């Protein structure tokens, strides 16, 4: 839904995106192809001007090995995580 609403997430006027943003990110990191979907959502979401959520993205790096899921996507996720850490 929200990944499909990423085309709606690139609107010119972002008014409810500032309030709902910073709330739906941490709920997405509650438990974690599901991992791939989570990675895509994480990639879509940049850090707003307001972090401590970077420890669960390393769970994606820690869960990148020791699993049948490959790291082409995992590598992209790691890069995204690095960018988030920089931000």
């Amino acid at each position: 839904f929200l990944n499909h609403c990423y085309v709606d997430t690139e609107v010119e006027m972002k008014e409810i995106y500032t309030s709902n943003h910073m709330w739906k990110l941490f709920e997405n990191f509650l438990v974690d192809s599901v991992l791939e979907k989570y990675v895509t959502e994480i990639v879509m979401s940049i850090v707003t001007t307001f972090l401590q959520t970077r420890q669960p993205v390393f769970v994606q790096l820690l869960q990148g090995v020791f699993r049948v899921y490959h790291c082409n996507w995992l590598m992209p996720s790691q890069k995204a995580s690095v960018e988030s850490c920089i931000r």
